[PDB]
């Protein structure tokens, strides 16, 4: 028996923990995954000295914890086997494939992470706000009040995440990219640093935020928090919330301890589901919400008919560029350079403070030093330069989010021929209209690795605006990136596999009225009809959005916590 | 000030810790890497429920922590860049490449792991003993006494690692492979389970051993060990041991705290270096042993002239097979099978206890159940069958180690078309003669990511026996594997990149006499001339060996601990 | 290249490889329909795919 | 050095080349369709023994070239198809189409 039980220890579960543990509730938190991030429970895995000295290795860590949601049956022909090798006569269901999955109506890139801290153990930490055009309403029929509510929530969310916009201000490459782009757009698009949940500790080390930043996940009471009560239970699969007959209250949570194998039930006053966009839906359908099985337009679910419909996932386009001669030369534009590198007469000098200098003395010092101390190196960019972190945020005229960076990347053998300082990643993210026909449903026959109903997507990018914009977005990235340099072979402009982006929303969406807004939760994130069940995460987001959604999810979760605080009393200590 | 300081928290450092903490010494242990394995410090990363349900994901975890030792300068031509992209006129030293490294005399596959627990956080756990022909002498001129010493040490080492040979005894696939191979070799090669450091917890879960199994790495004194004294200090780069003038004692250890950035010196009575085969050597050369820079046959080192010479690394060949029709049919040889799968009249039955049955009732029950409950599946192998774990150990007539398994593997899109139950991995490991010209040396100019002298290999597989055997080994794998099935396209028989196997030895090798045996340490693992400096690890192994070396390294470390116990007194508590 | 230039495949089965990295504006069928000269009678697992 | 080893295939009645009654080729002729698997038994046993022989023999000359490792080629890439209109002494007894004068 607890006051509040939270399912999932991602950053959204940790938001509930942070708020409700702090308010004096007796909180339990369950995660199907385990503690595997260091002694700072749920912390960012890229926060080791060794990763930040070998950053491209971190892509392997990400890949290592993204388990595909729905893999269709493979029908590739291998006919170069030896005649003595066994072979089936059909492409039968194998290797964990989902036989319900139509391969042409999938989000093949969709994956989930089951570790304490969830995906915040490996995420990129971009935390932009949504402008009005992307953001759900919290107040109807008063845009000023709606804006005020959002500003207060986002401000608190940025606090929890430790979001900043200045941590890369001394990167030459950041500047080189940003300063060029902003000159070329006539004042009509603004470029800034990507808002990042991160705190720089030194010129070569950044403490990336995670779930741990939000709530440290240590059991309470403890010496630092003698009057707070929190337990975390890893390796516990949460299987079912038990509805009363009237569908007005949750009465218990069924759990399966993965280590001992025993199954228990846990009683709480308040149940919060923060298991991710896919797994919140799955846990609800396994508890009798919506329906199991292929959905039928004839026979709609009587409980939460909108659950698992109107799903949205963003279109994502990607390339890399190799920095232009014009930009590399500009790095050293203030220098007088005489002689040949490595010879007795070679020198690189600038005049401090000169008004005709393009760059401040701090830049020129770094470049001159690099050029004189490494005469074997033909580039003016210092070696430990921080990576670019550049965006122009979504606007009506360019309704896509943008990120221009140099993230961990496993370069092929030939790409590795190009100096990393020259390389810039482009990721542009489109918004997807919610459509009732776009669904996440669950098999009534087939189960996943945890014996839970197997997730199946029925998804296509909507015709109309969504598809028109996606292609206009690809074009925008081709045009914009050309200002910085040409494409890197092997990383040419491309659409990524649907749902590789992992910004799925709308699976259990928010609105004012269940029927009118075709939704599942209200603006307190409370499940319609239920006094004591709340959902948190990107699945609540009901709108077409391009920007990264976690900050917005967190903001909604703070609002939900406020409701819980106003309506449920902590048990006495 | 401590009694003993250990550099490295791998399984060999943990062996010293286990022995010496237990004996009542005040022990400190430093590791350059961090705690990033769960709350069981230094434990196997594959021991999560989630990895053992998604085993092929674990290859990414391995790749994520193998940082290449020496990468040559890349000279691949990329001439499909845009004309506006900047490009150098030469293939200049870039992207962390080592300009000292001749690309044709490298171990390009050599990598290191810097995390608490070292490589034992991700290793395969194969712990065979070396037979005489592979094993260094501990007693000269008495083979019986030498055998007795080795048996006692290995027995203790197997205890520490929890080595077993029975954990896969109920795998159909294990049996299928082993039972066929042993029939085909006329009694002249023996097949057994690979000895594995592992404890099965259930039919689908194995607790793989690690450094944590050896020593739990918790600070002491603690409630469980009130009279023991141990501290572990992660993120501390150990930079230099300080020699006295006579080269007879170590006087301190210089350390660099990676978090605060401060440098300290630590005093101990006894210094043990267990930083791996590469990094033991590096720490010694940075402390004035051997020499820095390209070695000169004219000017040999006056201190430990054999350090970094006679290095050995194994040749490794690999393929996968797809199981033969004959073997798949044999799985079901005892069954009467009538009708067509999925139709009303289909049945699969056997007669329990029948003498003409090839398989015991436990096998036949599993197969019949699988075949009747999954009629959509055309294979007789049950779905959660444990993986094969088969070897024929090194012998004079086949002087290579063998492992026939189904390990984590990132299958290409087309390979993923083949049912995983059909797939068997073959890894054959050759022995390499120690040759003085095979060297690991360190640059006097170039440094690595930790500002330490950059490692450089001068390595070729010796001509003669080593190369003749390697090719005979490839042939043996082609011949042997054909008995089980044909090769899997995309995993055809191949040599792996030199040193990808990570079984480097001989970098600081053991022998009886420094001059006579061309070596660095004695049979107590004590550095010649020094009263109080010990080295542990595969770098001590001076012989040509094919089998996996960690168990043998551990056995030598137990012997070294015995010497320390006989000669240094613990400080009073 | 001359050899490859004059070996025309006898029987090519219907291709069922998934390409899901197309732009959303690109047309795509809902099925792997008979296309590009493939032989719809051909079982891909009982072929001489190399015959030309 | 290239290694090509070529195995022999038992004639089996179930291995067929047939022609569509509906589908035509580029020359408006009935579309060829194969129903082929390498026979079980001797044919498959020998093919795999043949692969092994090439691994053993070639090792005497040198190691494998990466990118050209030992492999089976796609069925019929070899272009040595026979038996489609086969010869024998007696149509019925020898299950054949032409006599030893190649006369139908
Ligand atoms: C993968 C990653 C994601 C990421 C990104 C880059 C990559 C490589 N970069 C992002 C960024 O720059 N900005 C942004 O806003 N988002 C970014 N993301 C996505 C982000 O990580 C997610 O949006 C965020 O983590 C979602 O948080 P939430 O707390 O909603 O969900 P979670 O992190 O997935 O954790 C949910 C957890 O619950 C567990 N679980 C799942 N099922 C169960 C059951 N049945 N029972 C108990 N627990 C359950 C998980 O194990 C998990 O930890
Ligand atoms: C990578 C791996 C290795 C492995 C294998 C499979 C793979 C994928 N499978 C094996 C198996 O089946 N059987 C076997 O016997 N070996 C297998 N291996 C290799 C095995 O993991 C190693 O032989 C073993 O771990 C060696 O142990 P040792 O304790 O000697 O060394 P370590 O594990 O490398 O850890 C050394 C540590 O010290 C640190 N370090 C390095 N430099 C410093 C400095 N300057 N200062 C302080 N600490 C230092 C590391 O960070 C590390 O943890």
């Amino acid at each position: 028996k607890y006051d509040v039980v939270i399912v999932g220890s991602g950053p959204i579960g940790c938001t509930y923990a942070r708020e409700l543990v702090g308010a004096g509730y007796k909180v339990a938190m369950f995660d199907i995954g385990e503690i595997d991030s260091g002694l700072k429970i749920g912390a960012h895995k890229k926060n080791t000295v060794e990763y930040q000295k070998n950053i491209d290795k971190f892509v392997n860590v990400i890949q290592g914890q993204l388990m595909s949601v729905s893999v269709p049956v493979n029908t590739l022909v291998v006919d170069t086997l030896s005649p003595t090798s066994w072979q089936a006569s059909t492409f039968f269901v194998r290797n964990g494939s989902n036989p319900e999955q139509d391969p042409l109506r999938n989000l093949s890139g969709q994956a989930v992470t089951r570790v304490v801290g969830g995906m915040s153990t490996h995420w990129t930490c971009a935390t932009p706000r949504f402008d009005r055009e992307q953001r759900p309403l919290l107040v109807k029929d008063d845009a000023d009040a709606d804006d005020a509510e959002w500003d207060r929530l986002y401000t608190k969310a940025e606090s929890y995440f430790q979001t900043g916009t200045d941590q890369f201000k001394e990167s030459i490459r950041h500047n080189l990219v940003l300063n060029k782009l902003t000159e070329e757009y006539k004042g009509q698009r603004d470029f800034q640093q990507i808002p990042l949940a991160a705190t720089r500790r030194s010129p070569t080390f950044v403490e990336w935020s995670s779930a741990n930043t939000v709530f440290d996940l240590q059991n309470r009471p403890n010496t630092d928090a003698p009057e707070e009560r929190f337990n975390l239970f890893p390796a516990v699969a949460c299987e079912r919330v038990v509805r009363n007959a009237l569908n007005s209250e949750i009465e218990s949570l069924h759990i399966h301890d993965l280590i001992s194998g025993d199954r228990f039930e846990i009683k709480a006053d308040v149940y919060v589901l923060t298991a991710g966009a896919v797994h919140n839906t799955q846990l609800l359908v396994n508890s009798g919400f919506g329906q199991l099985g292929r959905p039928n337009p004839a026979n709609p679910p009587e409980l939460l008919p909108s659950l698992g419909s109107y799903i949205t996932e963003q279109s994502l386009v990607f390339c890399q560029t190799v920095m232009s001669t014009e930009l590399i030369d500009s790095v050293k534009s203030d220098m007088t350079i005489r002689g040949t590198p490595g010879e007795l007469t070679y020198s690189v000098t600038y005049t401090p403070g000169a008004s005709t200098n393009k760059h401040p003395d701090w830049w020129n010092e770094k470049v001159k030093n690099h050029m004189m101390q490494h005469q074997e190196d033909p580039l003016p960019i210092p070696f430990e330069d921080p990576e670019p972190q550049v965006t122009t945020l979504f606007q009506p005229s360019h309704p896509w989010h943008t990120q221009i960076q140099r993230d961990a990347f496993s370069y092929g053998a030939v790409q590795q021929s190009i100096d990393s300082r020259l390389i810039v990643d482009w990721r542009f993210f489109g918004r997807t209209e919610p459509k009732e026909e776009n669904k996440l449903w669950f098999s009534d026959k087939i189960t996943d690795a945890y014996n839970m109903p197997q997730p199946t997507f029925d998804f296509r990018f909507p015709a109309g605006r969504t598809s028109k914009e996606a292609e206009d977005m690809m074009t925008d990235m081709c045009v914009m990136s050309a200002k910085i340099g040409g494409f890197l072979p092997g990383s040419l402009p491309q659409f990524m596999e649907p749902g590789l982006v992992l910004h799925l929303g709308g699976t259990h969406r928010m609105g004012f009225d269940e029927k009118e807004d075709n939704c599942c939760v209200n603006t307190d994130s409370r499940v319609f009809g239920f006094k004591n069940l709340f959902l948190g995460g990107c699945g609540n987001i009901p709108t077409a959005y391009g920007a990264n959604p976690t900050l917005t999810a967190m903001s909604l979760a703070i609002k939900s916590c406020e409701y819980i605080k106003q309506n449920f009393t902590p048990s006495p200590f």
